[PDB]
């Protein structure tokens, strides 16, 4: 209301946990200007089928460990949103052959195991790197170390293992991935092994909306957000920054100033052109942008007439082994979530994702009857009634679904995405310390993007030092 102003670019989980923080501290002349006609960002429900079912984020990830997840009171306590624990330890009773059914539970049993022993020894190895990245490798590399074979898991069985341990949880294959950043995951490491799959009717997102509602004022009556600090439809474009303030151009022409401005949007949109900043960044920052990766987490959502799969015990994730890696290769059922629905989720990642986003509903439909038919001979599988196919990465708002780091990137380049330009801030859980590529990553994220910007505002200590 009087004091600095600063311009929140971005309503998603890291924007709305941003302003909050700033709030908190007094900074309370915030704009928040989001590009869509929602907040939320990528936790984001929709109706499919008659049911809500998520776009985008769908667990929370790391509970039950020596620290408490943020975001885990939030949905279990405060909210109550309609939750379950993931189970994974029946994999090996569930991985179809690509023509012919199941694989004997005992056959897959050692194959997973070996990957585990594989991966445990990329743990132990990771633990010994030095900190300056200087002698990282990829995934893969440690894979090829501990195997003595040029190359890592090249088989249907195995690559559909190793598919499910890495791509299925980082949305690329280990060959891209940094093996010092992501094995073990600081993620699991911190807050825990276990994994909560959302199911509410209310939506992943009612967390953004519940932290959004702490100092954002809501109708008495509708529980709305009628706050004007926050403008729906607000695409930015333009970013002008001077050592004396900063300007923020929308695409339906308005200009406004402000002290700062907290830049949220994905790394995916940085790497694209809709924001433009004048001046334009320099090479450090703009190098950083462009050799962090975005990801694509494409969760195919289909209808059925009739179930014609598995249910019970253990049945609830399985795998088809093509000879084809990463094709239609992790399943989902949802007899516990959504009862009597008759729904899969098969989901797809990286290459497949921006072929499958491009290629009508109608063919990928096709695709996955074809599979489905072969996982499943000599039981009448009937045509899906409907598909979605989300299409995060087609999306200008988006273009991906989160970030995942790359082999070659070290912790003070990493460190650099974050820092601020000026009066420029940056936000997002691409910016998250250990947390990348996580929901509570950008609630975290949003809280130390705050706290450098009121440190700048309030302390005067301005100059940002890279690590
Ligand atoms: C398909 C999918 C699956 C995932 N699964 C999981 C999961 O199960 N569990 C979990 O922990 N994490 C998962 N995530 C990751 C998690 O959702 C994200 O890390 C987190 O929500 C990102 O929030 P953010 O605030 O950093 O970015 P965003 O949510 O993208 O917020 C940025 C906001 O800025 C807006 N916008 C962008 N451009 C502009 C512009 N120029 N003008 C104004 N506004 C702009 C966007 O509309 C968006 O609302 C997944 C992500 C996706 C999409
Ligand atoms: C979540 O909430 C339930 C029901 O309130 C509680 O009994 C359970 O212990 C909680 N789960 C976790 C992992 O904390
Ligand atoms: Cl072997």
């Amino acid at each position: 209301t009087v004091g600095p102003r600063v311009i929140v670019v971005g309503a998603g989980m890291s924007g709305i946990s941003a302003a909050k923080r700033l709030s908190e501290a007094g900074i309370t002349d915030l704009l928040i200007l989001e590009a869509t006609d929602h907040i939320g960002g990528r936790m984001h429900k929709t109706n499919f089928a008659g049911i809500n079912v998520e776009l985008g984020a769908n667990w929370v990830e790391g509970v039950n460990g020596g620290k408490m997840n943020p975001i885990w009171p939030i949905v279990n306590s405060t909210l109550k949103l309609r939750n379950f624990r993931s189970d994974f330890d029946y994999l090996a009773q569930n991985v179809y052959k690509e023509d012919g059914g199941v694989y004997d539970e005992d056959y897959v049993q050692k194959r997973i195991e070996l990957a585990d022993s594989v991966e445990e020894m990329g743990e132990k190895l990771s633990a010994t790197l030095h900190a300056s990245g200087r002698d990282d490798m990829s995934i893969l590399a440690m894979q090829r170390l501990n195997e003595h074979q040029p190359n890592g898991p090249a088989t249907p069985v195995d690559m559909v293992v190793d598919y499910y341990k890495f791509d299925y949880e980082f949305a690329e294959p280990p060959r891209v991935t940094s093996l010092q950043n992501t094995v073990p995951l600081a993620t699991f490491s911190d807050f825990g092994d276990d994994v909560y799959f959302v199911a509410d009717q209310r939506g992943y997102e009612a967390v953004v909306y519940y932290l959004a509602g702490q100092y954002l004022k809501t109708d008495d009556k509708s529980g709305k957000i009628v706050d004007p600090r926050l403008q729906l439809n607000k695409v930015v474009r333009e970013i002008k920054y001077s050592p004396g303030g900063v300007t923020v151009k929308t695409e339906d022409n308005s200009v406004y100033s402000a002290d700062y401005v907290m830049v949220s949007a994905s790394l995916g949109v940085l790497q694209s052109d809709l924001i433009q900043f004048k001046p334009k960044l320099p090479t450090w920052k703009v190098r950083a942008i462009y050799q962090f990766d975005m990801a694509v987490y494409t969760m195919i959502f289909l209808k059925f007439p009739r179930k014609f799969w598995p249910e019970g015990k253990g049945r609830e994730f399985f795998l088809y082994a093509s000879s084809r890696r990463g094709y239609y290769g992790v399943w989902q059922e949802f007899e516990k979530q959504y009862p009597d629905a008759n729904v899969l989720l098969v989901t797809v990642t990286d290459e497949e994702s921006r072929r499958i986003e491009q290629q009508s509903d109608e063919q990928t439909k096709a695709e996955i009857m074809q599979v489905l038919r072969k996982m499943f001979p000599g039981k009448d599988v009937p045509d899906a009634t409907d598909i979605l196919v989300p299409r995060w990465w087609s999306d200008r708002f988006y273009k991906g679904t989160f970030s995942n780091w790359p082999v070659g990137v070290n912790r003070y380049e990493y460190d650099q995405l974050r820092a601020p330009v000026g009066r420029v801030y940056f936000t997002g859980e691409h910016t998250s310390e250990h947390y990348n590529g996580y929901v509570h990553g950008a609630y975290l994220s949003g809280i130390d993007s705050a706290e450098i910007l009121i440190n700048c505002a309030q302390k005067k200590m301005c100059k940002y030092h890279v690590q």
